[PDB]
């Protein structure tokens, strides 16, 4: 989705390793529907992003790559989701 | 190895999950090498509870079972590692 770095280069070089095939029950990428009942659940585009942060379950905190701008998390979230 | 409800019963309802297969490099069971050299970087039993409870990477933060008191979390350690 947006752009620190990418989501491109983010999913792919973090995100990937879940998202990509399910691995964990990670809602997998281009999957409007999963993502969207999510963003309801947690008010919107930021729902997700505060809470990949924060991390949930199995879902490792901050999405990953503790390197990560916010604006960073929020485009791999934009490109994991669709919106 | 302890036994705040176990690690027989933490490991199998929780840490089964990624250290069971070995399931994003999880450090698997039984495995008393890899699970070595680890305490040995953190220095000993304690540098993987207060390792787990942080998280680190793609090993969700507090083991999980965001329930778990330390000395259950430290069992399961315990019985995932050999020691
Ligand atoms: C890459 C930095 C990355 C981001 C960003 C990210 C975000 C994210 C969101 C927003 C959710 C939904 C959370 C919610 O419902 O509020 C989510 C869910 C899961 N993720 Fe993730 N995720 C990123 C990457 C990764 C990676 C590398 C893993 C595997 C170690 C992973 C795992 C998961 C899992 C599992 C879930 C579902 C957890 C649950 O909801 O029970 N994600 N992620
Ligand atoms: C169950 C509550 C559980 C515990 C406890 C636990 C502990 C643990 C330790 C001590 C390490 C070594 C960390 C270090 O080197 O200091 C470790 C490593 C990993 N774990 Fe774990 N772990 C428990 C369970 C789980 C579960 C359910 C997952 C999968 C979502 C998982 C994953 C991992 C991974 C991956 C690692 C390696 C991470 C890395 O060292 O890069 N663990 N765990």
């Amino acid at each position: 989705g947006g752009g620190a770095r990418s989501g491109d280069d983010v999913v792919a070089k973090y995100c990937n390793a879940c998202h990509g095939t399910g691995l964990l029950n990670a809602p997998k990428v281009g999957d409007s529907a999963a993502w969207k009942t999510r963003a309801d659940a947690k008010g919107g585009l930021d729902g997700l992003l505060a809470q990949s942060l924060s991390g949930l379950n199995a879902m490792p905190p901050k999405g990953t790559c503790a390197d990560c701008s916010d604006d960073e998390l929020k485009a791999a979230i934009g490109k994991m989701s669709g919106l």
